[PDB]
């Protein structure tokens, strides 16, 4: 697919923070980087592995892939790609924190657990190539205001602002 | 330039850790991402700005650009691009630390100063989007074994191994 139909471009423009022109430019890049119009987890993994040669980005890349892959069907289509870039780059602080929460909520149950947060920190450290546990412990002491071992989105947002 | 001449591919293959086939594959990607065959600082900046929407990667991207741009002429040619990826991805630990030293040595005088290191840490924090100063202070206490306020490559390597 070389170019998007104007009905699709319009739809994506109303649904994102991008202009009609930016949507078509983003699509040109997407297809050049993904000739099939869809990126599977292997290809997302390859991308990250090439950008971070000093470490092992496999774990963090998987976490990011799962946020891009909204419908969880194992592939990132252009609609999912451009929506993620729209929110992460031009969304409200509320929308951006909501996106980060999704990244951190690894099993998608609406709660971030201590284990989930430690997996994020561990993954970032591996990708790079005070420790993880003490980090998580402090974060949860400062955000888990009901001390139930889980962070809701409000807890994550309230603390992240603080 | 669609494809490289076999004399050039051979040269790059002997000069890098890549195979003849990998050199040509890397060139296909480079040209698709850089149609003119050369990336200036503006374009490198754009790339990083698109990958890190939550922060400001301008400062760190500049530091990385200067390492890629070995001859310091303001553009990254394919030969410089593939050499950087060769060292960062397949070099000895010694070669990889030497590359990191170049990144950190912002003015290229063969020494990393406290200010240079704080600029690196500050840039990484901005890109992301214990503090920087305390970090630098500890690193220099553990690596500046002659306490002259500068890190030579041997100091950086010895400590980085430690
Ligand atoms: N050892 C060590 C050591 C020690 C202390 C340290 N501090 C910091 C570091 C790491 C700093 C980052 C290095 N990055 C910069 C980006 N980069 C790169 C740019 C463009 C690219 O483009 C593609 C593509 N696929 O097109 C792939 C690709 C990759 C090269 C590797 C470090 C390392
Ligand atoms: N607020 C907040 C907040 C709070 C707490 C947090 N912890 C961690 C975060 C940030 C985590 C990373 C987010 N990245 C992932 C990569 N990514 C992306 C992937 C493919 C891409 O491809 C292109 C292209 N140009 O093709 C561009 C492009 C960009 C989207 C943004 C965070 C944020
Ligand atoms: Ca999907
Ligand atoms: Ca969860
Ligand atoms: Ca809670
Ligand atoms: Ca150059
Ligand atoms: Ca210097
Ligand atoms: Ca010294
Ligand atoms: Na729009
Ligand atoms: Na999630
Ligand atoms: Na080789
Ligand atoms: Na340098």
């Amino acid at each position: 697919n070389s170019k998007l139909k104007p009905e699709v471009v319009e739809e994506l423009t109303r649904k994102t923070y991008f202009t009609e022109k930016e949507v078509q430019q983003w699509y040109k890049g997407f297809i050049k980087d993904c000739p099939s119009g869809q990126l599977d987890a292997a290809g997302f993994q390859k991308i990250y592995k090439q950008f971070f040669p000093f470490g092992d980005p496999t774990k963090f890349a998987t976490f990011v892939f799962n946020v891009f892959d909204e419908n969880k069907d194992g592939r990132i289509e252009f609609s999912e790609f451009i929506q993620a870039l729209s929110v992460t780059s031009r969304g409200t602080l509320d929308e951006k924190l909501r996106w980060a929460f999704k990244l951190y909520d690894l099993d998608n149950d609406g709660y971030i657990t201590r284990n989930e947060m430690l997996d994020i920190v561990d993954a970032i450290y591996q990708m790079v190539g005070n420790t993880p546990e003490k980090r998580v412990d402090r974060i949860f002491a400062m955000m888990d205001k009901n001390a139930d071992g889980k962070l809701t989105l409000q807890e994550f947002q309230e603390g992240s602002k603080a």
